[PDB]
């Protein structure tokens, strides 16, 4: 399967599944600064799933590795902001991360294989 472009629709599909997951609800839009006025004293680069989907749809990802970096930032921000490893929002982030990683692995492998095939000669 050597289609260099196939990752984009595969990532759209996976974002749709993430938006159906109840565990994504805290991460679908930017963290609420009124509720969390100290957020930007901890978190240098906010990220959320609506921003990832918009970046993808705008044609502003060149590879699925770039999308994966932004999704992993959603999860590292949650871990950095949590007051406890037992907190609800952080606990939802860990389940959603496991789901994401289980599904993105084939997207990344297929893309990287397609690029190697493109450069074979
Ligand atoms: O629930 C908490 C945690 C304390 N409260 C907090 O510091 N936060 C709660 C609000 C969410 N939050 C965000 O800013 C955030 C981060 C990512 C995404 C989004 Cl959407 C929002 C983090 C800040 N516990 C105290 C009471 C008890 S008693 C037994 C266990 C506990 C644990």
């Amino acid at each position: 399967s050597y289609d260099i472009q196939a990752w984009k629709k595969q990532c759209e599909e996976l974002l749709n599944l993430i938006f159906q997951c109840e565990d994504s609800e805290p991460f679908r839009q930017p963290v609420d600064l009124l509720e969390y006025p100290d957020y930007r004293d901890i978190i240098d680069t906010p990220m959320d799933f609506a921003t990832v989907r918009e970046t993808l749809e705008a044609g502003n990802y060149e590879s699925p590795m770039e999308l994966c970096k932004d999704v992993r930032l959603i999860f590292s921000n949650s871990k950095a902001y949590t007051p406890s490893k037992r907190s609800r929002i952080y606990s939802m982030s860990l389940r959603l991360s496991a789901f994401f990683e289980e599904h993105i692995s084939s997207v990344l492998s297929d893309y990287k294989s397609a690029l190697r095939f493109h450069k074979r000669n």
